[PDB]
């Protein structure tokens, strides 16, 4: 499984773009020696021990900065597919609890409610590649249905 | 004076900032203040308002204050289309990010914010002026696009 783990890491366009993101936002460039499967592997957390993440601090911004970074790597493949320039907020309360966003025009492209945020995290890599995947493909969707909208 | 104090009680915007204030008020902390009175920390003169630092992070009573303005925008475009917008204010501890209100998959009112710690407005009648014309505008929006604000 291990030879599949890094043939996925580097073929999906997916967790590349994720890669690209999570580098791109490194202030001390504490990735810089590593390879793309080491950056992305805290995304990737057993069911049983995210479930016992504790919910008391204000969120880590580090694993803030994991879902902006998923969530950039999503509007970064609708912006290359689409040509619409894309913008992400994540906004978070206490709680862990809010919502995450990406428009483009006047287009939400994104809108999803985030919940127990400071347990972010996938299963697998799959999972992981397979949710980032889907919802880029719907935002590409719905710039296909509104252009004018987009265009705003 | 009296024409403030007026336009407090006939104004739809101000009327619905008001709602919000009162609402973010659990405890009924501002129960013994005139509806004025909880106005007030929106309108700060531009001479006191240039004066606020923005050294240090911005404070959460100032980020609850630009949540409200911007959840008594969406409550007007609420009472004259039917559709209330979600709201989101995202702000650094430097004061920028955006007010974001979006219904359906429509964004209706989207500002970036830039040191939000000076959030404020010259007189009574500019916080009206403004929260009244970002209302319209997003009214306007919702009207044409019900293609994406209604799904």
């Amino acid at each position: 499984n291990s030879e599949t783990n890094t043939l996925l890491v580097e073929q999906s366009p997916f967790l590349q773009s994720l890669v690209q993101q999570i580098r791109a936002y490194d202030h001390y460039g504490v990735y810089r020696t590593w390879t793309d499967e080491l950056v992305i592997a805290p995304y990737v957390i057993p069911k049983k021990k995210r479930r016992e993440i504790s919910l008391e601090g204000d969120i880590d911004p580090t694993t803030k900065l994991r879902i902006l970074c998923y969530f950039r790597a999503i509007a970064a493949l609708i912006e290359k597919e689409t040509g619409l320039l894309c913008q992400v907020v994540v906004d978070l309360n206490h709680e862990g609890f809010g919502w995450a966003l990406v428009w483009g025009g006047k287009l939400m492209v994104v809108s999803r409610s985030l919940r127990d945020a400071h347990r972010f995290g996938f299963d697998t890599l799959e999972k992981l590649n397979d949710q980032g995947t889907k919802l880029a493909n719907a935002g590409i969707e719905l710039v296909n249905k509104f252009p004018e909208v987009a265009r705003l």
